[PDB]
């Protein structure tokens, strides 16, 4: 099955998931010079004050911090979006070295990691019906650079040793995702896809311009997780990023001058 190694990595995924070579695949390189300012975009609204985290899961590709999405609680709206999108989970993609790890790139620059806050369009009722639609998801992408620690990340980092291997989960209540956001909500946006199989083309991407800083010790702890299950040969969970895909017939719009 799919993964990020030599025999099952991104260059193989098209055989099981032909949409890998589709018309609106993600991630992409964001050419900042050619991303046009769009004065019709609204400011983004991130309303996370009532977010209810439940659990943290090592799914064998990343760790997901899961939310109760059964009520109207942690929503993204405004910006490029029509309607209301509800937070379901976040996770990260990261590198084996600080010089790589992000999926989107900015003028070919790779950041050390990328945070994805995944939301589904509430007009479709739940996540599973939303991934059957071209406007079913909105993913808020936030770059991570290595420098100062992010204090709001530390509760996540401390729980990782309890979910080292694939299939492990842990209770993870009362985590506030507002502590992972940068000061500015200036963003780029374009239509694209999930960046892991099943690679579905559902996503309005909203990628913030301002990265957050995490410490080298925080990202080192991400790199101690495992892609394998307990009792299987240890393969460190590193380099779980897909490289940039062809832009094709798409425009990237900027919310800022
Ligand atoms: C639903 C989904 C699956 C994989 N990734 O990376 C995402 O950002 C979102
Ligand atoms: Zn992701």
């Amino acid at each position: 099955h799919w993964g990020y190694g030599k025999h099952n990595g991104p260059e193989h995924w098209h055989k099981d998931f032909p949409i890998a070579k589709g018309e609106r695949q993600s991630p992409v390189d964001i050419d900042t010079h050619t991303a046009k300012y769009d004065p019709s975009l609204k400011p983004l609204s991130v309303s996370y004050d009532q977010a209810t985290s439940l659990r943290i899961l090592n799914n064998g590709h990343a760790f997901n911090v899961e939310f109760d999405d059964s009520q109207d609680k942690a929503v993204l709206k405004g910006g490029p979006l029509d309607g209301t999108y509800r937070l379901i989970q976040f996770h990260f993609h990261w590198g084996s070295l600080d010089g790589q790890g992000s999926e989107h790139t900015v003028d070919k620059k790779k950041y050390a990691a990328e945070l994805h806050l995944v939301h589904w369009n509430t007009k479709y009722g739940d996540f599973g019906k939303a991934v059957q639609q071209p406007d079913g998801l909105a993913v808020l992408g936030i770059f991570l650079k290595v420098g100062s620690a992010k204090p709001g990340l530390q509760k996540v980092v401390d729980v990782l040793d309890s979910i080292k291997t694939k299939g492990k989960s842990a209770d993870f209540t009362n985590f506030d995702p507002r502590g992972l956001l940068p000061e500015s909500l200036d963003y780029w946006t374009y239509p694209g896809s999930l960046t892991t199989p099943p690679l579905l083309e559902c996503v309005t991407w909203i990628v913030l311009k301002e990265p957050i800083s995490v410490s080298s010790e925080q990202v080192l702890k991400f790199r101690k997780l495992n892609f394998n299950g307990e009792g299987e040969p240890e393969e460190l969970m590193v380099d779980n990023w897909r490289p940039a895909q062809p832009l094709k017939n798409r425009q990237i719009k900027a919310s800022f001058k």
